[PDB]
């Protein structure tokens, strides 16, 4: 069955799926989708939200990055992203949903100035604090998945890699190592992981790309 | 292992779990939680959102109604709420997430008047239209789960039962049978299902309860 991933190179959400595919070593064909002028296939595949990623297996589309990750686990069980224990799965699903629900708190820094910027920074700091204080282990593990990358690690990839770009692009500091030390350590450990590291879109290049987009929003 | 469900009787979210427990016939102890002055257990169990439902198994809490439903399926596989096929599970998960993301569109009618009410009715109609046009089967099935109740049926229970109360309480019409005929048929079939029917909180009583709460918000 032909497997195609429709994505966009600077999207954290598309990158989640790239990572998940690469951690399992599943072959796929990648398709870049323009987001200003959308393709007929994107609109056919995702009539409800019209967003990437879409994973298409045997011509059948699956929308939503988090839902795609679960589908990958069910169809290719080797190297699970989900914990095996049902209680632990439930807690991991909680943090995936949480970051889905709060993810705007990253992206609002990106597109605001002045006093609405000062407010977005405030909302973002509360999300980070909640993760720092409630989501991190009772354990000595590197990753939310233990000694290997799991679904919460992937779901938090925005925090690990995109927030720092967006901070620099908006001219603010948010995720400071001394404030969120456990989350900070995790970001460094995540990005230094094999497979993650080799598939991180270039920081400096994303920074220039988002710099351009921010100006042309302000 | 002792199983306790912390809930509130008029909550659609608590009722999801009641239904799921009852469809599988899992014994549990129910605990009503006040929502104005929250208990220390609720706050201990759900420090992040401080909301019901919480399911507590062997003293270990699980938050989020949708996540609880998945936990029930994994721990008591008899009478699955999830489709077995991974593609079909993925599509069901999509609509569960969708109603989670859009669920405010019910609850904003409940707490608005005048022109913000007229706007909430408009937002709600677009959600209903999206479901009517994209979520309903290519099939002759009664339920989103087929010939039996599944996770999408439960997730949509707000639409089936609470919206009609909230419409009447706010003095508006939204879900009109002639506009959303397939979704309308589904609401009637859902509510007439054994186990669902015997566990629907009383309409007239919810109506008076929410009437009271709306006044004391306006």
């Amino acid at each position: 069955e032909v497997l195609k991933l429709h994505g966009a190179w600077p999207s954290p959400f598309s990158c989640r799926v790239i990572w998940a595919l690469k951690l399992k070593g599943i072959p796929y064909e990648y398709v870049e989708e323009d987001l200003f002028n959308k393709s007929p296939l994107l609109l056919q595949y995702n009539p409800v939200h019209k967003k990437i990623p879409v994973l298409v297996h045997g011509g059948k589309p699956i929308c939503e990055s988090t839902i795609i990750l679960e589908y990958l686990d069910e169809t290719w069980p080797e190297n699970p992203l989900l914990p095996s224990d049902p209680h632990e799965r439930a807690v991991a699903r909680f943090w995936v949903k949480f970051i889905e629900d709060k993810g705007t708190a990253i992206w609002n820094i990106f597109r605001t100035k002045g006093e609405e910027l000062e407010k977005a920074v405030k909302n973002c700091l509360e999300v980070l604090k909640t993760i720092e204080e409630h989501a991190m282990g009772v354990s000595d593990d590197k990753y939310f998945g233990g000694d290997k990358i799991g679904i919460v690690d992937i779901a938090f990839c925005g925090i690990a890699h995109w927030l720092g770009v967006i901070e620099e692009v908006a001219g603010v500091k948010v995720l400071e190592s001394q404030k969120f030390p456990r989350l900070h350590a995790w970001t460094e450990n995540f990005k230094e992981a094999p497979i993650i590291k080799e598939n991180l879109p270039d920081r400096d290049q994303m920074t220039a790309f988002f710099k351009r987009r921010r100006e042309m929003i302000l």
